[PDB]
């Protein structure tokens, strides 16, 4: 179409500039990776996955029968960092709320030995989980690049990960976050709150009406008093500017 690549690049860069952060959004169309934003060198740098790891945590737990999709993880009655976590929920509900405590219970059921083997088997990021089964995705040592995250999303969107088809479909059902004029957006957000600087992620794919799937990964620096929803807003504006939604 008739908009120049120079104009697309400038527009998407301006979304990051206007949020007063530094970031990149990687788009994959077929095999071709396109990098946009205001800090392109972030594309092959390593960051903690933070809550984007919930996608893989869920695959591993379901594959290894550590939970079912209808199982209700009970709230233990203790005060949580966020009040909306103070309730009983399924893995899918916990995905949408990014309820760390539920996914920490799942990681503990899986256990360190099995978790390390599965993370190696999938070859996710730097593949190192260290010795602490319940926080390795939050504070290190596990790290991943935005290129690696968009390639993970590409794999999951096309059922190419080494898990059963049914497992992948169950996790994909948990990730629907927006529907825009016949396009569906499947994604998981991430916010590394226990690292400095703090990393923000939104990793997923657009499923267009025609069936084509376009993976993406947004990566940026989360700064003092930014809203979580800036990740979503920059992402939707960028995908809209490119005509993907
Ligand atoms: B996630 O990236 O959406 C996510 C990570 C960490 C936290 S947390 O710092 O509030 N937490 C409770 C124990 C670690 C929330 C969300
Ligand atoms: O995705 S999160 O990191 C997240 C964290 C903070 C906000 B906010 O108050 O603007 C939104 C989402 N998360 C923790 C609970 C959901």
């Amino acid at each position: 179409m008739h908009i120049s690549s120079q104009q697309h690049e400038k527009a998407i860069k301006s979304y990051f500039d206007e949020a007063q952060t530094q970031g990149v959004i990687i788009i994959k169309e077929g095999k071709n990776l396109s990098t946009y934003g205001n800090a392109l060198a972030r594309a092959n740098k390593e960051y903690v996955p933070a809550s984007t790891f919930k996608m893989l945590n869920a695959l591993i737990g379901l594959e290894n029968h550590k939970a079912t999709t209808n199982e209700i993880f009970k709230w233990d009655g203790k005060k949580r960092t966020y009040p909306a976590w103070e309730k009983d929920m399924t893995l899918g509900e916990a995905m949408a709320l990014s309820a760390v405590p539920v996914y920490q219970e799942l990681a503990r059921r899986t256990g360190l030995e099995l978790m390390q083997k599965e993370v190696k088997r999938v070859n996710f990021g730097n593949t190192n989980i260290g010795t602490q089964v319940d926080n390795f995705w939050l504070v290190g040592p596990l790290k991943i690049t935005p290129v690696q995250e968009v390639n993970f999303a590409d794999d999951l969107a096309h059922n190419r990960l080494p898990f059963k088809l049914e497992t992948q479909e169950e996790v994909k059902k948990m990730l629907l976050i927006k529907e825009v004029n016949g396009s569906k957006i499947y994604a998981k957000s991430g916010w590394g709150m226990g690292v400095t600087p703090q990393v923000g992620w939104l990793t997923g794919w657009v499923e267009q009406a025609n069936g084509k799937k376009i993976p993406f990964s947004l990566n940026l620096e989360m700064k003092e008093g930014m809203s979580g929803s800036i990740r979503n807003e920059i992402t939707y504006k960028s995908l809209e500017n490119l005509g993907i939604i």
